[PDB]
């Protein structure tokens, strides 16, 4: 169901960027027919870019799952492409509207993990683990109080169809985030005073449970969303966390966060490690 008409026949393209992933870059566009501004993704063919169609398609109508549009297969200076159109996520990074602001709550924290744990629960009950679940890749819809939180880019996704390990690499990355969001930096460990003082329990032993360095003794998603934390998050207490100001704070550094989680998923990868 590729369309193998050239794009630019719907779509007005920009020159103008909103990013790189491993396998291709993300334009804006806009649709043709209707004022919609849209994402494009460039990929080269290959068997990889096809995976990341594939997978992308079928998580495209789960929950807290950026939408592909349309798919097209078109020549571009004289190479195959595939073009992926997704909705425009003009809400950004994550991280970036919780810095954002000047309270940010340990509540609205579970707010946003129960989001990303049932977009992990739709792939995971469908054999896709992600592997690749980091910041950069966790998207709004838009800047209003209303926008959706979304993941994206499968560009690293496997049909599990070993698959018990790569889904746990998921769960490891929500463990991660969940750190993260609950003091401003991540866990390269430790829960430090005093950003980790006023921390309800059942969010530090969850997180306990994720980081687990032993991926069979990691919480599935699953044992996650069933959780108290997550399970009852309208009822985790409302209590003002550092999280905003201390990203603010360190924002000099938030590239380097951002590369170590890069490479410790592509450490987790690999086929043979350590
Ligand atoms: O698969 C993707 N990989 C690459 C990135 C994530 C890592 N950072 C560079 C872009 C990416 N971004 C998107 C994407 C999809 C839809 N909308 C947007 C988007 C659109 C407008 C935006 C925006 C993001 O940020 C604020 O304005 N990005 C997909 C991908």
């Amino acid at each position: 169901e590729p369309k193998k008409y050239a794009v630019t026949d719907d779509y007005q393209l920009s020159k103008q960027v909103l990013g790189l992933g491993v396998n291709g870059k993300v334009l804006e566009c806009f649709h043709r027919r209707t004022g919609q501004k849209c994402a494009l993704k460039l990929l080269y063919d290959s068997p990889k870019a096809r995976q990341e169609v594939d997978h992308h398609w079928q998580a495209s109508g789960g929950p807290h799952i950026v939408c592909i549009l349309d798919v097209y297969e078109n020549m571009h200076h004289g190479k195959r492409c595939l073009l992926i159109i997704m909705e425009c996520m003009e809400g950004g990074e994550l991280f970036s509207r919780i810095q954002e602001r000047g309270a940010f709550t340990e509540r609205e924290a579970a707010e946003i993990m129960r989001d990303i744990g049932t977009a992990i629960q739709f792939l995971h009950s469908h054999n896709i683990a992600h592997r690749d679940v980091k910041p950069e890749n966790l998207l709004y819809t838009s800047k209003e109080k209303d926008a959706v939180l979304k993941l994206t880019d499968f560009g690293f996704a496997k049909e599990t169809t070993p698959e018990k390990y790569d889904k746990s690499c998921d769960m490891w990355s929500l463990g991660v985030i969940m750190y993260i969001l609950l003091c401003g930096f991540p866990p390269f460990y430790g829960f430090p005073n005093p950003e980790w003082s006023e921390v309800s329990e059942d969010a530090k032993q969850l997180i306990r449970l994720l980081l687990k360095t032993d991926p069979t003794e990691r919480l599935t998603i699953t044992q996650f969303m069933n959780h108290p934390w997550i399970n009852q998050s309208m009822v985790v207490p409302q209590t003002p966390l550092h999280t905003a100001r201390v990203l603010q704070e360190d924002k000099d550094h938030w590239d380097e966060v951002k590369e170590e989680m890069t490479s410790a998923l592509a450490t987790m990868r690999v086929d043979y490690d350590q």
